[PDB]
């Protein structure tokens, strides 16, 4: 409907796949080459389904900060025959607050879904399903089951992936440029 939704759509149309693990269907953001991200609670194994095709996982790393605290991001390298558009230049370099964000989801259940979530706070610490978690972004939208892995964008920046909610607020794990230096 406007430039926020335009940037979000551009990312969804080229840089997402539908990932399925034993823990469900997730929006999955491809970042560059065969490297993608998914919430750590997806429990990625040796094999994953990508757009309903059996795909070997070449590597999977559950990120933690240097205090050895969960970040809820898993970086996956996929045995896929095709590279993602490189979107690393849209990643923030530092932790920050944002205005006017969009959460975008694409699953079998929720295709072509875009939510204007508004102002995003650098919330920091969250007890997420019992797990101490750092680098959390918060937005005042009542997000629901099926949105995990959803991409959080502003115009010109890809800032996080949706990892949970409390019924009133939604929470995303930060994406930082430093996670994807090769």
């Amino acid at each position: 409907m406007g430039p926020g939704f335009d940037f979000a759509q551009a990312i969804m149309k080229k840089n997402t796949v539908i990932a399925r693990t034993e823990k469900g269907e997730f929006t999955m953001l491809g970042v560059y080459d065969r490297v993608a991200v998914i919430p750590t609670h997806a429990s990625v194994g040796e094999i994953i389904y990508i757009n309903d095709v059996e795909t070997r996982v070449l590597d999977a790393c559950a990120l933690r900060d240097l205090t050895d605290t969960n970040l809820e991001i898993t970086i996956v390298k996929l045995d896929r025959n095709q590279k993602f558009r490189d979107i690393r230049h849209f990643l923030p370099r530092c932790e920050d607050d944002y205005n006017d964000a969009v959460l975008s989801v694409h699953t079998s259940k929720f295709p072509n879904m875009y939510i204007p979530v508004g102002q995003v706070t650098n919330y920091g610490f969250l007890n997420l399903g019992g797990t101490p978690t750092h680098r959390i972004l918060m937005y005042n939208f009542p997000t629901r089951a099926g949105q995990c892995g959803g991409v959080v964008t502003t115009t010109g920046k890809v800032i996080g992936i949706h990892v949970g909610g409390n019924g009133a607020q939604g929470f995303a794990a930060m994406l930082l440029h430093s996670y994807f230096t090769d």
